[PDB]
Parts: structure tokens; sequence; C-alpha cells
């Protein structure tokens, strides 16, 4: 049986990844950047604040001094944290708090593979924090996903190896970076984005302590 | 939410589905029927006492008065008796016990919708007897699952509708029966036996008041 399940947030525990999106398309024509649609957007999800700025100005090949892209990136922070004021526990998606305590229940480790540093908040606005035996500080993490390392420390975090881990995440690069840490990965939303090699639900109201023995078991053949 | 949980028994409360299938198996070799297999049995579950032996009886065309086919059903149940004479709280099936708990505490109702006339002896050694708001009269139904007939009243007798209601069944006829009904069925076997078309757990530690309530409310 797996010993722990590593969180992505926005996307997966609340409807933040639209306030990310949202921001970004406000930082892109601020500047100048047209080009940042939903479709676009699915590049976005699970990447860094400053990865996701790169993007943004590759799509124009803009160019920028370092201190200006510190600056914009700090003027979108400032604005998603201000979108994001609402958020309490009436906003956690179905399925996760009934998931949340049936892991705890059953001595399953609970981590946040987050990349957001304003997991936290989130998780404390939300009425969440005291399930997560560890959280993953993107402070630490050298490298943005669809790198592995957010989810190898999120593991190592609660003391368990990848192989012995779940991940649940939204995106593209996230579910790519599940998969090269060795956990894995049961994503939500439509196969059509994030693949149907893997495990996909249409919500999170089918992820369910239950469901995710049933995807282990299978995998484990 | 739904109000009310039919509860079928053998097969799904305790294991004695088996003991029906032994006895039905021993009588047919008796008249010389010998093909009341496993495979067979999934024919019987669920079905009344004369139905099921009438099913054996034209399995091998064979035809008995109507004193003998009396005789013959006495004899089976005379047996059946006999073997369930033992059964104890300790032969309920998992899970059983807490769903029943966690429905009575979230005051849910719960009924027997069990075609056997040998329901209720099997509740009080089972000690279960108290957690049933009530409990379906096979003799006042004539019509033998896979009719709905059973699942109606069960449902009827708690005040609760039964497209309110969700029905747990181990057998081919009873799934039918509960379909036809109108209640929400979830079924304890294989696939292979009940239709991959509904929710079809293992076993009965999957039947747990928030299991039916995820299955429930994932409605259409
Ligand atoms: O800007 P932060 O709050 O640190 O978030 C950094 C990234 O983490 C999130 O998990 C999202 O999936 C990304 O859209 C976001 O850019
Ligand atoms: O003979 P009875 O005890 O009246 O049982 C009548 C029927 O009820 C049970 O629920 C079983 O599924 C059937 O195998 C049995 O034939
Ligand atoms: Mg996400
Ligand atoms: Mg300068
Ligand atoms: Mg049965
Ligand atoms: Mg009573």
């Amino acid at each position: 049986m797996f010993k722990a399940v590593l969180f992505d947030l926005d996307g997966v525990i609340t409807d933040t990844a639209e306030y990310h999106f949202r921001a970004w398309k406000a930082l892109a024509e601020e500047i100048g950047i047209n080009g940042v649609d939903r479709q676009f957007n699915e590049q976005l999800k699970g990447v860094s604040r400053e990865d996701s700025l790169q993007k943004i100005l590759d799509l124009a090949d803009k160019k920028v001094s370092a201190e200006e892209f510190k600056e914009l990136a700090k003027r979108k922070n400032d604005n998603y944290v201000k979108m994001i004021q609402d958020v309490s526990p009436a906003d956690v998606y179905p399925g996760i708090l009934q998931l949340l305590k049936d892991l705890r229940s059953n001595k399953i480790k609970i981590a946040l593979a987050s990349a957001s540093k304003n997991g936290p908040f989130l998780l404390e606005r939300m009425n969440l924090t005291g399930y997560f035996d560890a959280i993953a500080d993107p402070a630490e993490v050298a490298a943005s996903k669809p790198a592995p390392d957010i989810f190898i420390a999120a593991a190592h975090a609660v003391g368990v190896a990848p192989s012995e881990s779940i991940g649940l995440e939204d995106s593209q690069a996230g579910i790519q970076a599940i998969k090269d840490s060795g956990a894995l990965p049961i994503g939500v939303g439509r196969p059509e984005d994030l693949g149907d090699d893997i495990v996909i639900v249409p919500d999170t109201s089918h992820y369910t302590l239950e469901f995710l023995k049933e995807v282990w078991l299978q995998k484990q053949k």
C-alpha cells in the first residue's frame, strides 16, 4: 500500500488556478503581450512564478532587465494575493476534505507539493493546515515543475520514498514532475489536456481513499 | 440524500447464500438432478423457495405432482434450517454492523427486502433485529425476484420512495428487482456475475456509509 499522498494545491484543493490565470493574463496585457489565453495557460499551470513570467516574455520575445523582471513578478503576485482574499473552507473542492480525513485516519502521510509560495496562507484560510504532515517549501526547491524536485521534497519531508507515493495534480507540468519523481500520478481535469496514458478524474469528487487504493493496486498489477 | 437502505440478507448480511446453494444442490441430486453447480446457482440467488425448485426441475425437464413439489420444498427447508442453527453474530459479514449503526446514527431508514421466510430468524441469531425499521414479509408478495415487488414493499414499509432508496444485493435477480423498483442498486460480488453497468463492490467491507453517499451523489 502507498504510504503518502502528495497534493498539488492550485486546481486540486481549490479553484485558484483560475486566479493565477487571471493575474498572469493581466500582467501580460500590461506589458503588451497578448497571447496568454486559456489554451496557453495550460503551459503555465504548476509552473513557478519566475518561470511563468519567462514563458510569457518568450511568447513576445520580450527582454527585460533583471530589475524589471523582479518588479513584474512582484506586481503579478500583489495582484493575485488581492484576488484570493475571499478563499475560505467553503471553496475547498469536493472530495478533498473527506480525502484528507480518511488519509489521516488510515495513517497515510499527507504532504503539500505546491509550487506556490502562497500555499500556506491558502491552507490556513481554508482551515486545512492541520491535515498536512509536511509542506514542501518552494523557496527551498531548486527547479519548477515539470522538474520532479518539489514532489521528491514533499515525499522526503514525510519520510517516504516517491515510489511509495501518489501525486494529485491538475497540470501537464505537475503530472510530468510526478512521473519523473517516481510517484504515481492521478490527474484531475480533461484527458485531452493531461493525457489518457494515466488515470484522470473529471473532478475532485472522484478522489477518494478507496479510488486511490484501486489505482495503486491496479498499478502494482 | 437517499432516505433508506433496503437490505437483501443472504450473501449481503451473512454468508447464507452458500447454505442455500448447498441445500438446493443436495436436494437436486436426491431426485437425480446433477447440474446444480455454482454457475447455475447464480440463477437461483434471490429466487423464492418454490420458484427455485421449479427452476431445478426445469433444468432436467422433470415434472412432479403438486404433493411431491410441496414435499421437496419442505425437505430442502428442513435441511436449510438445520444448517443455520449455528449462525451467530460472528457470522455477520465485514462492514455490515458498522453500516447499520451509521445509518441508524444518520437517521436513514433500514429495511429488509429478503425473499427468505427464514429472514427474521437469522436477524435474531445475528442479533441485528434492533437495527431494522421494517421487514418486508415475502409471504405477502407473491412475485419472486426479479420482480421489484419485494423492494417496493420494503421501501413503503419505512415511508420512503424507492427512487430515494439504495438496494444492496448479491444476486442477478435482486439487482434486476432493485432496478425495476427505481431504487439505486449497489451489488456485492463479481462484476462478471452482476454486471459492470452498476456499482459493484468485491465484498461487504466496501459497504460504508460514505461510499453509499458518494455513489448516490454521482447520480447523473
Ligand atoms: O506565485 P506563487 O503563489 O508562488 O505560485 C507559483 C505557481 O504555483 C501554483 O501552484 C500554480 O500552479 C502556478 O500557476 C503558480 O504560478
Ligand atoms: O427458503 P427461504 O428461506 O424462504 O428462502 C427464499 C430465498 O431467499 C434468499 O434470499 C435466497 O437468495 C434464495 O436462495 C432463497 O431461495
Ligand atoms: Mg495546480
Ligand atoms: Mg539597469
Ligand atoms: Mg441474496
Ligand atoms: Mg425497532
